[PDB]
DNA sequence: CGTGTCAGATAATCTGACACG
DNA sequence: CGTGTCAGATAATCTGACACG
């Protein structure tokens, strides 16, 4: 009943940069980088999921201690 | 630890289009009519809060079976 | 008395290339 | 090898007035 309302895809990347301190550039490098897939609306835009988010937050601390993108 | 991550508004207007079949002129309706207020962006768009959105639904009942704005 | 749709704005997001301590 | 910022696009949202069975 939670690895369902959470994976559906509902935020845009906005309020995703206000929940964390992610930079749309950091937030979007990370997609073709091959560690993170969120959904496509109709106009092409990026729908965030409630453990996606979850998921840019694990980069998040793996970032303000220091680490690489090949590592992760 | 329910009344806070609900209530804090984190939707715009295109995502909880998605949850309920509401139009953006309905759901903008009810905001000039007096029973509900969401936050504001910075560009002056409309955040909608969890429990908001559950607000949207508890309209969204009351009007498939019919019933007017003054009443509720 | 509740909602579709228009037209012209503004904020938000897209991809692409360039910059740099 | 990770991120700021640019410039020109496109999708998304604003307010205002008009339409109608």
């Amino acid at each position: 009943e939670k690895e369902i309302r959470r994976s559906m895809p509902l935020f845009p990347i906005g309020p995703v940069m206000k929940l964390t301190d992610l930079t749309a550039r950091q937030i979007r490098y990370y997609e073709d980088q091959g560690l993170i897939h969120p959904a496509r609306n109709q106009g092409n835009h990026r729908l965030y999921s409630l453990q996606d988010i979850d998921v840019l937050l694990e980069i998040k601390d793996y970032l303000n201690d220091g680490l690489n993108i090949a590592g992760i």
